[PDB]
């Protein structure tokens, strides 16, 4: 069902904010143009002012005071490096309406259908033209509402963007920001001189699509974790390791790769706790590093799930302060950072990528009318990319959203639920 | 030219040696039946008693006193585990003669031709039948001599077998053993209870042939090491890392693997210095562990040699005391150790294996008539296996002995000398 635009506003900060050219660290620069957009769904409560646009716009405005750089624009320094000009220009807030309803979306799988709930940007007018944040509220025929979110990635990672949405929602409820952002990315300066200690494969470029979401209950996760006993393995891995291993292996098995073929899994990892000393709480920026375990598909399939899990485990444990400092230094010495961005090539078969939203507060956005019944990626831009979502109800379950070739999706599902 | 057997003797220790059932550690058990056999070549000196068989047999006899278990036989304990029965039965010493000459062997490449200089064993009569050590001295028409050596691997690794040959040669010169062997493999007991910390892929079984030797001078090794600067890499690797990387990559490139294909390199590594506390000097046994770096052939080829070198570097640095203790414990928990032996499957294309004799005293065997002009593997049992040899003259050069499919050998050579 078509989606009509009712109203559009460039929401500026509630009062004047200070100016500043906000320096971008190397991990702020090695990101795609835009974050994976996100979508929330809420159910009507009966209340007459359910998601009152005015209440929201004002709330947005007030939130953009402590989070001022979010109202900024991308510009370049003397050296061609990208920085955020804190000019207070603001964020785009769009009011839309649909003749269809919320159940029309079913399982909320991140198909193309969902992109229509986030606004489309003209990222073809120069880098200073467009907003860092676009927000869309869509009003539904059965009283339901979706909030849709697009954030240009140079502004911040998912952890920091969500810090902002959440704080916006607190403000709607007449609260102040519980934890004010700390704004200074120079804490991620490379060392001088830059002296890398590893090779960083994660950053060296290689020289009909279906999308689905599959729920796994608390009991299936638990059964799945228990497979760590198979063939007398004595080492326990976490639920995440086993489930991410299981996803990798199901993808390999369903894609039908040969025994002797290589598969790289790309894993996104939050540096916030790994760094020493650790960042200030509410650090506003990007802090995602990448672990890339590598395997022969023969091994992954023909060994128990715990093998795949063990590769994910090793790769992640390696991501300590030394590795991350080294990766900052590695990036410092590279001639062109945008050359190193992972495109549609990176995840095509036989490779894969997996992001976990499990530790993200994706469900804390209560604007005064309750928590969302779902929050998820609003569209998947590439085949071979998958997301893992905690339960909107804290009932131990988890979903796997993933895009593959449509041919592989039937076997993929078959193998996922073989527990 | 045919090789005729003149005389055969089962050389027992010079006097009575003590009895003992010598326990085998887990790394003593996860070895093939026989070591790669070795061959030495010496030039005539003019002396009338050049390699006098009698002088040698007596010397052997005297050496087998401190190294008594070498004169032993394999037997099994109550549990079916293999141990060495120290019964003094002795070592086979064979005297042969050839109508051909030493130059007939040319570059000394480990072809089938060289197997004929080591005696053939009847390893088809039960495990107590045959000797642990067989030695052959061949006398040549131009006055030259080859010593050929076969050692059943349960007895010891190359480091320990060479400790023995060398000590034998000292004794021929009327010297005693410079460093007496320490005999007790219980220093490599697994922990109780056994608690592995890693998965040990090295030990989990997968579920027309040419042989050549290529010399690389001190200057080519040196040029090759210098390639570590390419594309602004700031990390230096050793000569060994770069040359082993280079060998791996040349093999991949010459075999003509696809971009997306996996290649495992198997690397033999001496645990003697890595363990904490370190073994006693002259430790008599096996102490070889295995590092297995893994790659996509696309990356190896299409990146500079230093990438391949960096994988070998990481894999080797991981081999610390914790990893080795963990690998002992891993083996303790496995139901069948002979199941885990690397066969002809392990090294076939697209995989490879590389052993380095660079730190081995392969040239110290002077029996009173000088050091050998060559020492090397006397035959290569599998395609995909390669050896690296230090210079018989300490002139900085190194050779690469390797077996491949004959088709790949021409390109292999081409790519090896592209420096």
């Amino acid at each position: 069902m078509k989606i009509e635009v009712k109203e559009s506003t460039m929401v500026r900060p509630a009062q004047e904010t200070p100016g500043r050219n906000l320096w971008n660290s190397n991990v702020d620069l090695v990101v795609p143009n835009f974050h994976t957009p996100s979508v929330y769904f809420y159910r009507p409560t009966g209340s007459s002012n359910f998601f009152d646009a005015k209440v929201l716009k004002d709330a947005l405005s007030r939130a953009l005071v402590p989070f001022y750089p979010m109202a900024g624009r991308l510009k370049r320094d003397e050296d061609g490096r990208i920085e955020i000009e804190c000019n207070g220009e603001g964020v785009l807030f769009v009011e839309a309406e649909s003749d269809g309803v919320v159940d029309d979306f079913g399982d909320f799988a991140p198909t193309l259908e969902l992109r229509r709930l986030i606004p489309a940007v003209d990222y073809s007018q120069g880098i200073s033209s467009y907003a860092l944040l676009v927000l869309q509220v869509t009003y539904f025929k059965c009283g339901g509402v979706s909030l849709g979110v697009g954030m240009r990635h140079h502004a911040a990672d998912g952890f920091s963007g969500l810090h902002f949405i959440n704080s916006w929602s607190d403000m709607a409820r007449g609260l102040d920001v519980t934890l004010p952002p700390f704004i200074d990315r120079t804490l991620l300066r490379a060392r001088d001189p830059p002296q890398p200690q590893f090779q960083h494969i994660e950053y060296q470029p290689p020289p009909e699509t279906a999308v689905s979401i599959f729920k796994l209950t608390r009991e299936q996760i638990s059964a799945l974790k228990a497979k760590s006993k198979e063939d007398g393995n004595t080492i326990s891995y976490s639920s995440y390791e086993m489930l991410a291993g299981h996803v990798w292996r199901c993808a390999c098995k369903a894609r039908g790769l040969e025994v002797d073929q290589g598969t790289k899994l790309y894993i996104a990892t939050d540096g916030r706790a790994r760094l020493r000393p650790s960042l200030p709480p509410g650090y506003f920026g990007n802090v995602i590093f990448t672990a890339t375990p590598i395997a022969i598909a023969g091994d992954l399939e023909f060994k128990p799930v715990w093998y795949a899990a063990s590769k994910i485990h090793d790769a992640l444990a390696r991501m300590d302060n030394d590795y991350l400092r080294s990766a900052l230094d590695y990036l410092e010495l590279q001639p062109d950072l945008k050359a190193l961005v992972r495109g549609a090539h990176t995840f095509k078969c036989p490779n894969l990528g997996i992001t976990s939203w499990v530790r993200l507060p994706i469900h804390d956005a209560d604007f005064g009318w309750g928590r969302p019944i779902f929050m998820g990626p609003g569209g998947i831009a590439y085949e071979g990319l998958s997301f893992i979502l905690p339960s909107p109800t804290n009932d131990g379950s988890m979903s796997v959203a993933i895009s593959l070739q449509g041919e592989h999706m039937k076997l993929f599902q078959s193998f996922l639920y073989d527990i």
